[PDB]
């Protein structure tokens, strides 16, 4: 399967910076969502789940085709709750009907991270919508109730290595688990709509307790009111993972730098970019624009 990036006709940096600003302006406006967390965390989760279907072996799935717009992927049990990120972006797609679905879903994730004061993420245009029959089947996204060997093995399919996996998981400092979506409940920290390395700090400094929640699932709970998933707590159980966790709890700039590279890589897996294709765009935030 080859997927070649095709820039939307005649579009350039300024067009996409207008779509960025639209998403970012609405993130500021619709602030009440999920008890004032706002839409940013569900939008970086949406960009990860449309990319997370990729399989390196046959180049199926991935962010290129925008296939989450089809019922099979929209109704995947693993995507429960992401309909709220879709409905947030649907106004902006009506306003810029020229951007492809893959591009709009991935740029929403980029925009949310930078607007929640994360690192800049280089983003590239050119994903092309593909037919309903190209939609990957349910079951390619990871279970939460498993251990470190499972996480390592699952992420080899998206060929991410240990460092990349641990840097990507730091995004679980954002938002929260919702019992009616996943059977897990609670936030992982106090700053859950500002991008920081707090996931790593909480994992190493809190007093975790294995408890059972109302959906009868086990999760790690702390006195402070935070929770960690079994696959999250996995990172301090494995010796290779645990020493990268310590590296990111001791250096927030290295965390930001490595997250930026692994999230772009995540969003680009499966796409062939021609050598005459434009460079990756670095978008300015509303704040750097005085907007
Ligand atoms: C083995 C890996 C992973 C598993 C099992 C997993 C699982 C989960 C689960 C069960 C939730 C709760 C959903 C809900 O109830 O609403 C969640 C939320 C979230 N995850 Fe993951 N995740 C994984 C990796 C990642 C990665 C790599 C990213 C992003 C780079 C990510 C970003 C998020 C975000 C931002 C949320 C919060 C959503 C919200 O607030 O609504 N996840 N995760
Ligand atoms: C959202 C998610 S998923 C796992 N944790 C810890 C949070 C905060």
């Amino acid at each position: 399967l080859v997927h070649v990036a095709s820039v939307e006709k005649g579009r350039s940096y300024e067009d996409f910076q207008k779509v960025y600003n639209a998403i970012a302006l609405k993130l500021r406006e619709d602030d009440e969502y999920d008890n004032y967390i706002g839409y940013g965390p569900v939008l970086v989760r949406l960009a990860w789940h449309i990319s997370g279907t990729w399989d390196k072996h046959d180049n199926t799935g991935g962010s290129y085709g925008g296939t989450y717009r089809f019922k099979k992927e929209f109704n995947d049990p693993s995507n429960a709750g992401l309909q709220n990120g879709f409905k947030f972006l649907e106004p902006i797609h009506k306003e810029f009907p020229w951007i492809s679905s893959g591009d709009l879903f991935s740029l929403g994730g980029v925009t949310a991270v930078q607007e929640m004061q994360g690192p800049k993420i280089p983003w590239r245009c050119g994903r092309v919508d593909t037919p309903e029959d190209t939609t990957p089947d349910n079951g390619r996204l990871p279970d939460a109730d498993k251990d470190a060997g499972y996480v390592r093995t699952f992420f080899q399919r998206l060929n991410m290595n240990d460092r990349e996996v641990v840097a990507l998981m730091g995004a679980h400092a954002l938002g929260k688990t919702h019992l009616k979506n996943s059977g897990y409940e609670g936030p992982g920290g106090a700053a859950n709509n500002v991008f920081t390395n707090e996931f790593y700090l909480n994992l190493l400094n809190e007093d975790w307790k294995l408890e059972k929640n109302d959906a009868n699932n086990e999760q790690w709970d702390s006195k402070s009111g935070y929770m960690m998933l079994p696959t999250d707590y996995s990172l301090i159980q494995d010796p290779k993972y645990l020493s990268i966790v310590k590296e990111y709890a001791n250096d927030q700039d290295k965390f930001f730098k490595d997250f930026s590279k692994a999230f772009e890589k995540l969003l680009e897996d499966g796409i062939t970019f021609p050598k005459d294709a434009p460079s990756p765009f670095i978008f300015k935030t509303l704040e750097e624009q005085g907007l």
